[PDB]
């Protein structure tokens, strides 16, 4: 085939630099791009009514954590509303994040849509006018974006259709981002829903990723200016087989080594419905795996970095300092974790708390 | 692989019925879906200021044009603006069309966007919210839609990526439409620009169509509930070679016979920068080809059906009866053409166009 | 892309002529190309011992049937061995065949082989050295070839790998055949084994045949100069639900008209384990189905045209006449069948030999 | 997808072993797979009789070299002939190779063949009976095999077909090799022929490889049990611009990082028609490239290890001492190069490269 410089060296320079800053040694990502709706249940959980102000404040709470979080957070995925919201001190959220050493992020997908003829599978939308938006968001403070595609494992899923479609949508999305100076975090989120073993998930993960990487190659994407955001190869949420953090870690590292080429600046795993602690133990075990990992393996957590903070906050602004603490210890815990220097109080922190399924009540 | 009913028999029926109604023996499609910009330039030529009114009036002139066009026009491709405009008699445009026998359609795509890393190649956007749009358009009288894709022929074009991205994006649109009871008109538009000969165009057309259909198959698209709207295989507008009308017909039909499956209800050719007569005679010649054509080959002309009526209405309302008549004529001419019974034979005679390329001045 | 002619007008021409000769109105194909191991099975099934003479004679049994058979046999598929054998009169077998008005055929594949990582799926070999073998064959009076790919239905079959793999080998074999002046018969054989319903067999067929033509397109195969040899869309052999010939017919033609383009000269069906009568009644019904079929829908029968010939022969060289008459009857029956004018001398009447399963059914 | 185990843990482990030890620290591969044809030309260049004994001797010359070479060579690719040839002591070469710590290889493809409808493109055969050959070869000591696929660079080549075709064939042989305990070496040989520049050769390389790893993936190939034998990214042999060895290295490393996943044991580069010294120098700088290389980067040279050694043989059975030193010289030189420990030597001399040209010597 014939080359056609999609990006000039000048453009390629910036993309790679921005990519690195986010995943620099120890650094991670706080995914707080919860849409006004997905955050509604979060706010309701503690009794706080989903109001413009309540939202702004909670976003600020995490964002105003004292300087201890600085060496912990490399980037923060923001939501459109949040991006234009300001902190009490007059300074707008992106500027706040700026001063704290982190790269600002923004979500660009418009949600999921069903695929006719499939077993309830989906694809994601958000391309129409994405270039126009990227151009604006960039000028308004963001440098990296996030687009989420979902895939279900099951009896007949994922199908070749779901795989090939999403891979292609992510490529389109990626192509647009890089044209507007924005590092695209690609998110092939294979949901851990079902009673599938570790291998089954590993198989699917190796497959979905192998498709994604061929898609980006077709659409001429600058790999060193991207970041993968996959789910860890963990057993299906209803599996009756006991697995150790070393196994999920090994299976996750193998799958990535088999599909993600070394030119990918870094893999930012997300919490597969995992608890704050577990997420950290696993991330740590991943970084301790003897297998040569050519890329930065860090985090991009929403709940794992918020759960206790949102809880402590509990609407009571008096709790502000307490809530910010639960967040910072989590940030520190994970920053250590993404280096294999995290000690979960003696090598086994979160142990299996009454495994409802494996036990005997799942027979 | 395993089945998953994208469309129930009830839905399958409605789709094929609306499709055959449009391409009924003799009937054709009127394309009056010019964007406010495309119609603007058109109105400039006759000396008419581009306002919502003059557009509404122009669209009206064609719509309420005698009852003689009734057996000629099976459907009209409308524009968003026009779908909500009323005729002087306080009657909605989609209502005049239905009463006069035609099926109302609409343009849905939101235009073309550049694909990075290609030589000026493109793709088409419009998938965001297509379902919500098709559900409303459905409730408003429309029953079919149009999505145009552009594919330029050149040194290294069309490329694997442009052919694949466009093929796939068309297939997505068809899925959504059909889900909402709309019959999709697949439009893989290969531009007749360049000095490329006839055969080159016949090569790329087979290649484009072959891709397009595999994409429809993959997405579980009900072929019987669709229509193709390709250009006639013709030499580029800079070819210095003289081609007979019998040749255009043969290249076109051979290409379609080789790619389009029999189940495709009908092929509605577009004008392709051709004059009103030339379009009529080429459509006719195509229908007279000795080869077996398992689908209705008809017209879907915009310019080749409005050129004479348009210039015959330089804003002056008095030119009503006169202007509307040129339309009736072209409608009747093409109705004979889409049956192979159009008396105007030969090639030109006392008809011709800029022979500058097919002459010494192009050497 | 650049139009690179794979064949000249001369070569295109020859293949088209040959293909049309085989599928001419009323004419079908006698598949008499069993391997020494396949024919050996059939011999002991009637108490005959496998031998070159017994094979030669038996092949001669069919090949010399009275002249009422001439108008029925458009082509005969031979095995490598028989292509080189002579008749009792001294005339080489290809000569006798050519004297009755048929085109000579030769199987050119070297059997199926396993695809690793699949669920007992296969692919086919025989590609190595094709050009040289085909050339020899073409010279030795063989104008067309056959290549069998065996696909199969199960809860996870046929898988993408199997589908695109078998499809790609077909396009390769075809490419080589036409390059040497031999019209290739694409045999995408979906096994009738299993208890899948008609809906399942039809859904599969559409996906398979879709992949096959996209592939044939990629490899630059001249469709007009190729014949398809698919299985009739019927339910699985273990399927406990009985279907009417109209349904089998409907599903057969529907799937076909949805995937096979009109440019394909013919579709020579194979009777997957059907009795002599069934094969005829179904082929007859398929030819009476109201839907528009732009290609010849004939037969390419093996046991449907040999069950009684073998049975009546019984080894006795004296029973030859009864045996030839049996063959002639089925041929004449199918010559009509492929014209939808067959004499239903069935209604549950055709030699009851064996049914299904494996328990106590050696060979 | 659906996980159907292609290899057992035992097989996977064994393949990983065989592979890891071929590219072990400081080790490389000797290409002694010269078909009777290729080797014949090399012999004529020095004026020799192309006799089985001469071919046997010339190779015994390289195989029974002094132990200094033992640490440099991890494997030797042999032609079918040599695998069954014995050294003077009455011991087959496969054993003489195993004794010195090296692993014996074997060429299994039957050569290239043209692809109808392309611009001089080809594909490779050798799949028929490959499992049988692999099984036997595994019995004769051969632990790894080799399959060559040639890709050409031109105005419109390679084409999608060429890429997809070869990538799919390499993946076929890989699945079979691994199916018989043989570590396959996928050799995607992109020809150095042409005038294309460095950037162009790199673009193409990434594209080809990406397709090759997608194919391998679809085919369930166990990557860890395979090697990669590509050419170094270099400008066409007729290119006017001269590039620094750093540039060869840079484009080579960047290209491979972009398309070869970490899981691939190693890359064994080809001489590509370079001088013995240039091959060493280039390979040296490829290993000294500041970018992270998660895979062994060694050699798999033929003439770059045999050129001077062959010239220092002539045709008399005593120059053995001379010929051997040259082989050992080159093998030691490259052993250092594949670690970044190669002191770039000088020239100022005639050296020993290729055959005769317009340049005379006396007569």
């Amino acid at each position: 085939p014939h080359s056609h410089p999609a990006l000039t060296p000048e453009q390629k320079k910036e993309l790679s630099d921005i990519a690195h800053r986010i995943v620099a040694p120890g650094k991670g990502i706080l995914a707080a791009d919860e849409s006004t709706g997905s955050i509604a249940k979060r706010l309701q959980s503690i009794g706080t009514e989903n109001t413009e102000e309540n939202r702004r404040f909670y976003r600020q709470l995490l964002l105003t954590a004292d300087d201890r979080v600085n060496p912990c957070i490399g980037g923060v995925i923001l939501f459109h509303e949040t991006l234009y919201q300001k902190a009490d001190d007059g300074r707008p959220f992106p500027q706040v994040i700026k001063s704290k050493g982190g790269v600002v992020g923004i979500k660009v997908d418009k949600g999921v849509v069903p695929l006719a003829g499939t077993n309830g599978e989906t694809t994601t939308q958000g391309l129409d006018g994405l270039s126009e938006r990227c151009a604006q968001y960039k000028k308004d403070g963001a440098d990296f974006a996030k687009w989420r595609c979902v895939l279900k494992i099951g009896e007949h899923t994922p199908s070749a259709l779901a795989i090939m479609e999403n891979a292609n949508v992510l490529a389109r999305y990626a192509s647009i981002c890089q044209q507007n100076g924005i590092v695209p975090i690609v998110e092939p989120e294979i949901l851990p829903d079902g009673d599938h073993d570790l291998k089954r998930c590993q198989y699917v993960t190796e497959k979905v990723l192998a498709a994604v990487y061929k898609a980006l190659s077709d659409h001429h994407i600058y790999l060193e200016g991207t970041l993968l955001m996959p789910n860890m190869v963990t057993p299906g949420h209803a599996c009756t087989q006991k697995y150790s953090h070393e196994e999920i870690a090994m299976a996750t590292v193998t799958a990535l080594r088999r599909t993600v080429p070394p030119a990918v600046t870094g893999v930012t795993f997300l919490s597969g419905g995992q608890s704050e602690e577990e997420a950290s133990i696993n991330l740590n075990a991943i970084n301790k795996c003897p297998l040569l990992k050519p890329w930065a393996l860090t985090f991009s957590y929403g709940r794992a970095l918020q759960a206790s903070a949102l809880k402590a906050w509990g609407g009571k602004k008096e709790n502000l300092k307490a809530a910010q603490e639960e967040y910072v210890k989590r940030a520190l815990a994970n920053s250590l974790a993404c280096q294999g220097k995290y000690t979960p109080s003696g090598q086994a922190g979160a142990a299996a708390s009454e495994s409802l399924f494996i036990s005997n009540h799942a027979y």
